[PDB]
C-alpha cells in the first residue's frame, strides 16, 4: 500500500530514487498550481525542488487505502517544513505514484 522507498527518498530528497516509483501521468500540486505531467517531466521537477530546498527529512504522519492509498507527511528543509500529501495507484500490483501535492507550512 505505501512503497518503502518513497518514504526514504523523501527523507534524503533524492529524485532519482522516487523514479522508479513514479506513475507515466502525474498531477503534481506545487503552490496550489495542479500541472499534469509526463514521469520524466516529474522527476525533473522534483529534482529542481530537492535541489531548491535541501532536505533534513520526512516523516510520515498519516496513511490511508482506498480499493488507491495515500501519505500525508511533513518534508524539513533549510528553507522550512513542507507539507506533502503523496497519492498512489495499484498498476500491475505495484503502487505507484500519480499525483504530490506540495506546500510550503
Amino acid at each position: 500500500d505505501i512503497p518503502v522507498g518513497v518514504v526514504v527518498a523523501f527523507k534524503k530528497g533524492n529524485s532519482q530514487e522516487l523514479n522508479r516509483y513514479l506513475g507515466e501521468k502525474v498531477n503534481l500540486v506545487i503552490q496550489n498550481r495542479s500541472e499534469s505531467v509526463d514521469r520524466q517531466a516529474a522527476e525533473g521537477t522534483l529534482a529542481a525542488f530537492f535541489s531548491s530546498n535541501k532536505v533534513s527529512g520526512f516523516n510520515v504522519n498519516h496513511e490511508g487505502k482506498r480499493d488507491s492509498s495515500f501519505i500525508i507527511g511533513t518534508l524539513t528543509t533549510a528553507n522550512g517544513n513542507f507539507r506533502i500529501n503523496c497519492f498512489f495507484r495499484r498498476v500491475q500490483n505495484k503502487y505507484l505514484i500519480n499525483q504530490i501535492r506540495i506546500d510550503k507550512t
